[PDB]
């Protein structure tokens, strides 16, 4: 269980975002275009970041530390951790930035929406593609030999990213493939341990990949068998929320090995796996429930009365939700 809470409040419009920042602090964001900086062990309210004039769509950290955000608005602004200070405010784009992500070892940042930009710590625009889609990149991750994985759609886009020859500036951008084999947009995409990456649609779709030579591993046209809503993944199983229930799916017996079809009063949103081992699923309704691998209902965690968006986990300094009704809830002990 966790008994004590606090309710940690500042927005006015819904929270989708947790982004843990170092060891004891996180940032959260919301459809108010606000991001707030908050103290995980105290509660404590430490920042507000204000600078958006629509919902936020992502939010990372670039590692002194950055915090990048896109919006709604059409920009990417990118701000100083310390000062609170907003470094820049990039309004190049026709469209909405739906995805951002760092490549550390080549240590550049994407912006994914109608095109692919490569960004540098400086803020210089190193390359991007010109008229990629009119769909947008729902979704960007990384994956080994400085390759990314690019969701559009129903395709699954591969680039491999170059650093110049010193000497010179110039960065390159190739594509490497295409993976044509969801006839259902892609809704989740991860990388498992640098061998897999999966992909899901919400029609039940689940496919495995090679992050290596990027070929088809194990394909399910439905893999439960209602839509599924997310997707999460260890090193070995994927979480399912799919309708009120949870699946696990083994990615190695290609097998659902647990289940739960009504685990809540609503749909199911999130659904994930803990490092000490427990799940955690939340809902449309605000109700949060722990989980033990057949699944145990161990917690119920009661307090938010609407959708729960987001969690985040700190080991010590305990558990972190986010939702719909404007509340963060950090549940304790």
């Amino acid at each position: 269980p966790y008994t004590e809470l606090l309710v940690l409040k500042a927005h006015h419009d819904i929270v989708r975002f947790l982004v843990q920042l170092d060891d004891y602090r996180f940032a959260s964001a919301g459809d108010d275009g606000i991001v707030v900086v908050w103290n995980a062990q105290t509660g404590e309210k430490l920042l507000e970041l204000n600078g958006h004039t629509q919902k936020i769509t992502a939010i990372i950290t670039f590692p002194n530390q950055l915090i990048l955000t896109a919006s709604a608005d059409r920009t990417v602004i990118v701000w100083d951790g310390d000062t609170t200070r907003q470094v820049q405010r990039i309004s190049c784009f026709q469209s909405t930035v739906k995805c951002l992500t760092v490549l550390q070892r080549l240590d550049v940042w994407l912006s994914g929406g109608n095109d692919l930009c490569v960004w540098n710590r400086k803020l210089d625009l190193l390359c991007k593609t010109s008229h990629l889609s009119d769909t947008g990149i729902s979704a960007l991750v990384e994956i080994p030999a400085n390759c990314v994985v690019a969701a559009v759609g129903k395709e699954l886009i591969i680039f491999r990213l170059v650093a110049p020859t010193e000497g010179s500036l110039a960065w390159a951008i190739l594509e490497v493939k295409r993976l044509l084999d969801h006839q259902d947009n892609i809704l989740s995409l991860i990388n498992v341990n640098d061998l897999s990456f999966v992909t899901g649609s919400h029609v039940g779709e689940l496919i495995i990949w090679d992050a290596l030579d990027w070929t088809m591993q194990a394909y399910e046209r439905n893999f439960w068998d209602i839509s599924i809503h997310h997707f999460t993944c260890d090193e070995e199983n994927v979480f399912a929320a799919v309708g009120r229930g949870l699946y696990v799916y083994s990615l190695q017996m290609k097998r659902v090995i647990a289940c739960q079809k009504t685990a809540h009063d609503s749909n199911v949103l999130h659904v994930a796996r803990l490092p000490n081992r427990q799940l955690i699923s939340c809902s449309e309704d605000g109700s949060v429930r722990i989980w033990e691998l057949q699944l145990e209902l161990i917690g119920d965690l009661i307090g938010h009365s609407s959708s729960v968006e987001m969690f985040l986990y700190f080991e010590d300094h305990g558990l972190v939700t986010c939702s719909a009704d404007h509340l963060i809830i950090l549940w304790k002990n």
